[PDB]
């Protein structure tokens, strides 16, 4: 059968990488943005768009052609896509170069052993074909460009990049598969092209998964566990290892330190240079000239197949052929990130460093930054000395001032889009470990936003943040933690220098809220606001947070919107907040599934603490008992709350008395918030009741979406004839019809109404209302209206 | 039998009352506000309650706050139940709080099945070196596990430390936690009682803590292994602990397959007058009418030791 013969010929070539492939395989842990490898292309729900559109992320070295020639083996030694499937194919960017046109014809015939493959019966079913696209970071060189450009005709020679595009969007035999490993770097135009794909990020081995690829490398199993042991003797090292390309680079390592000799623990004590002791260690300045600039020139030519002329022109001859290139003649790079390195390492032995630092962009995923990252790397002094000393070079230093001055351009530059992450910039600075210039070019990040996923995150964030000293804004994100907080926040404490801390979003868990609550009340820690809205907490955290209110006199504000904390964790919360020693102003409340029954203990702070000027407790089942509650033991004078809410908290008149009294005893109530609650004319004509007190002081009474009604239109007209206090208003969504609009307008008219603001939006008035309103904002243009829906 | 206003009315007059000594509220789903109204009827001075218990009351976490409240203002309370509550980690991190306070005169504190785990665990030690007066503590019949039991005992072998009469019943233990048990037993001089039925001990785990039980500074009183899941493999272990231990006085075997070669040596070890033990069970296993014979025997010569060997 052709699909036996094929599938036999793939298992040849794919059955090694040399070194046998499934021997030294190593299973992988991958996310859906956890998702088995059999599990991959049918349907989660019923209604899912053509599954044949699945992208995949990850980090370089991570093991995306390793996981295409893996399943690629499995479908050619009868595992899977059997009963599902019947041909998978692999095309390679690197190997369809995009200057010569071709066809989809072209690319069976190189998948197929044979050049005469049966083209008329393989292109019947497209369902059970599947195309794979790996290292799709060499194929938009002009899709930017090419975006109307449309091939459907599978025997048409046309450009492979026009091609692909077609066959993206599911055009050219559109009912057939697709598979695409990209670098997650530059997606964000690529998801156009997309129909309804899935984003898969591929995050490498675990404990245990490292613990069998050092089992599957070394022959010997006493070496093995001697080297498994070493990396958890360096933690960094042990992190750095959920990388598989780190792993092979160590056990290489470790390899030629036994054999020769040497020992192994220098191995474990070589932080963040695996690459540069690597080379070091398996090691001439002509050959490292030529092999450079070959590198460089594979920059920027995108070229990977190098041919002889390259090497003429830097002077490589054939006598230089090592590990890292490979003979096929062709020559090739092993892995790319180690012809990244060598172009790194070019310009500290075109030689103007400019060219990395503004032609970046020109190439979709940026290799120039991994350059750029091995650049910090080997600028660093020691690192520096060490190249020299032993490569008997030397290393230029004005590359480190320009790489400052372009840190302060990336930093305080205003189109931050096209730029990489902050966290890219985080990762050099951890790479450099230069201490004096990592403080000096940090002193630059008042504000630091930062999007944590792996252990090489958290801890490339502690360190920098530790070398940190002088950042007021940060936010984290712990996108999917107790040794993690740990990790982060202990360094927190000792920060001197930030006030506002953001973990808005972020499911950090209750224990996590806990291991924060220890970081924070320690005494060095100088945070003066503590956003959580939507952090998943619940009651537990609120014991905790009250001994960081009773222990931490610098808190100001603190925010929990959105967190079920629950009347006992109101309960618990109270304690700390009637501390005498807490000096919180603004609290936020809004959604945390509170009931009346916590309004009481919320009363208590009112007359304990004087310092909490605003509350903010609306979209609760407060109700009018709780209301009442509150506002009773509010009604003193010497009660410093000034602008209470209580946005859609299911009120009605019952308690417009009790905020009646509020409003006719207390001298500080500025605003106040009544939207989404069934008021009505009763309830404004009771607040109306207490408006009009000579003593008032509100200014601002939100009512929208009240339901209200015209009734009480009289008592709109007294509240501005007599409010000399009140300057802003709200009446969106009540229907009060065209009598109030113009009698609120000729009220308006008269020059003893100081009111600064007024709002109508979304109500359908009538022409001559229209006219009545222009001809208000005409005569007095300080009374802004927004009667326009 | 069917309740704020309830026990507020009730409860309102019992702390005016000075004689009630003992209030009983088992099994009453009183519920979680009125756990609370009692605490504020409690923590009055006038009453002089010495003792509560609140076994399957259906209480929470919430109701704990309170209870610490009502322990850091008491000073009369004696002992306390909460059996059968979901208190949970958090509810045992709130009683810690007043259990800690240096006017808490709690003796005897059962936590039967409050759907505990290993993390309050740490907590609770804290308490055995603020608070002296607790005596036993009956923790069992959580998932405690190794983890939680190390924890406590680490903290617990401190010869200052106070209990007597911890329990853990169906903790899930294996013999990790053996070791830990070991040293709280050669360190701790007033750890008498302990139960460890319905745990994966296994022979490993009985020599684990023979290895403790023949220190010299041993005054451990009994001993339960009922239900181990034990062998005939520790059975020597067995004989050592009975020769050796002179203070050892009762002991539990049940549900433990350890053959007729093990009771027949335990019975000539048994006849020597060296050991002072005064009790023993055997029940539900199927042993010999050699056994029985030997049995029946140092029964009849020694009439103090006693045997529930019969099922
Ligand atoms: C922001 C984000 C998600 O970390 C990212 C964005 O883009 C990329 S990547 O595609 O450049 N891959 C890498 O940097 N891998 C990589 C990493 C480390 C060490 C090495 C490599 C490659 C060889 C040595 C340590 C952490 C990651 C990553
Ligand atoms: N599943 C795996 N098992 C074992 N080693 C792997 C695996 N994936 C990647 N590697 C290691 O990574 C190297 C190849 O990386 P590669 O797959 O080219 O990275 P990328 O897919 O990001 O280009 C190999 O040397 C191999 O040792």
């Amino acid at each position: 059968d052709y699909c036996k013969m094929y599938r036999r010929h793939v298992r040849s070539r794919f059955y090694s990488i040399s070194v046998d492939l499934n021997s030294r395989y190593t299973q992988l842990q991958l996310v859906k943005e956890s998702l088995k490898l059999e599990l991959l292309f049918e349907p989660e729900d019923g209604h899912s768009e053509p599954v044949h559109t699945v992208v995949f992320q990850g980090a370089a070295g991570i093991g995306k052609t390793i996981l295409a020639r893996k399943i690629m083996l499995d479908w050619a030694l009868g595992k899977l896509f059997k009963d599902k499937f019947d041909y998978l194919f692999f095309i390679h960017c690197r190997e369809v170069s995009l200057r010569t046109p071709r066809s989809l014809a072209d690319l069976i015939v190189s998948c197929w052993p044979d050049p005469n493959p049966p083209v008329c019966k393989i292109l019947r079913k497209p369902s059970r074909i599947l195309f794979l696209m790996d290292g799709f970071d060499e194929l938009q060189g002009a899709f930017d460009e090419h975006i109307g450009e449309v091939c459907t005709d599978w025997q048409k020679a046309v450009r492979g990049d026009i091609l692909l595009s077609s066959l993206i969007r599911k055009k050219l035999l559109p009912k057939a598969s697709l598979l695409i490993t990209t670098r997650p770097v530059a997606l964000e135009k690529l998801q156009h092209l997309l129909d309804h794909p899935r984003h898969v990020e591929i995050l490498g081995f675990s404990e245990a998964k490292r613990k069998e690829y050092f089992f599957k490398y070394f022959s010997n199993e006493l070496q093995a566990r001697e080297a498994f042991r070493l990396i958890q003797e360096n933690e960094v090292l042990f992190t750095m290892c959920f990388i598989p390309l780190v792993c092979w680079i160590v056990c290489t390592g470790l390899k030629q330190q036994m054999e020769t000799g040497k020992s192994l623990a220098q191995t474990s004590k070589t932080t963040t240079a695996v690459y540069v002791f690597f080379l070091s260690s398996l090691l001439f300045s002509d050959y490292l000239q030529g092999l450079c600039s070959l590198a460089a020139d594979g920059i920027w030519n995108q070229k990977i197949l190098f041919e002889e002329c390259d090497l003429r022109k830097h002077g490589l001859q054939k006598t230089d052929v090592s590990a890292f290139l490979r003979m096929n003649r062709f020559y090739s790079f092993s892995h790319m990130t180690f012809q990244e390195f060598f172009a790194a390492m070019y310009y500290l032995l075109n030689r103007d460093v400019k060219v990395l630092l503004e032609n970046y962009g020109k190439f979709e995923k940026g290799y120039l930054i991994f350059v750029v990252r091995f650049l910090f790397g080997l600028v660093n002094q020691e690192r520096t000395s060490y190249l020299e000393k032993k490569l008997s070079c030397k290393i230029s230093q004005q590359v480190r001032l320009e790489l400052l001055k372009w840190i302060e351009v990336k930093a305080k530059a205003k189109k931050l889009q096209w730029q990489p992450s902050q966290l890219e910039l985080f990762y050099c600075l951890y790479e450099m470990q230069e201490e004096d210039f990592v403080q000096s070019a940090m002193d630059h990040f008042p504000k630091i936003e930062i999007n944590l996923s792996t252990r090489m995150d958290h801890v490339v964030s502690s360190f920098c943040i530790k070398n940190c000293h002088r950042v007021k804004t940060l936010s984290l994100g712990f996108f999917h933690t107790s040794s993690f907080c740990r990790g982060l926040f202990s360094s927190l404490s000792t920060n001197r220098s930030l006030t506002e801390l953001d973990l808005s979003d972020n499911t950090l868990g209750d224990p996590g809220m806990r291991v924060l609550c220890e970081a924070l009340q320690h005494p060095g820690c100088n945070i003066q606001r503590l956003w959580l809205g939507r952090c998943g907490l619940s009651h537990q955290c609120c014991f905790d947070i009250s001994s960081v209110l009773s222990s931490s006199q610098k808190l100001v504000e603190l925010d929990l919107s959105d967190n079920a904390l629950g009347d006992f964790g109101i309960r618990l919360l109270c304690v700390g907040l009637k501390h005498l020693l807490c000096n919180l102003q603004k609290l936020w409340l809004v959604s945390c599934c509170l009931t009346s029954a916590c309004c009481q203990d919320l009363a208590l702070v009112l007359s304990s603490n004087h310092s909490l000027t605003r509350l903010y407790i609306g979209e609760n089942a407060l109700g009018d008992s709780g209301v009442q509650v509150l506002c009773e033991k509010m009604k003193d004078p010497q009660c410093n709350l000034q602008k209470l809410g209580l946005v859609n908290s299911g009120l009605t008149s019952i308690c417009c008395s009790a905020l009646t009294s509020v409003l006719k005893t207390n001298q500080n109530f500025t605003h106040l918030y009544l939207r989404s609650n069934a008021l009505g004319d009763t309830g404004l004509r009771l607040l109306c009741e207490g408006l009009l007190h000579p003593d008032c002081k509100l200014q601002m009474l939100e009512l929208d979406n009240c339901s209200l009604t015209s009734h009480s239109c009289w008592n709109l007209s007294t509240i501005l004839t007599h409010n000399h206090s009140l300057r802003k208003l709200n009446l969106g969504n009540n229907d009060l019809g065209d009598l109030c609009v113009v009698t609120l307008c000729e009220v308006l008219k008269q020059q003893g109404c100081l009111l600064q603001s007024l709002q109508l939006g979304e109500m359908y008035l009538n022409r001559e209302t229209k006219r009545a309103l222009e001809a208000l904002q005409e005569e007095k243009p300080e009374l802004t209206i927004v009667f326009e829906i």
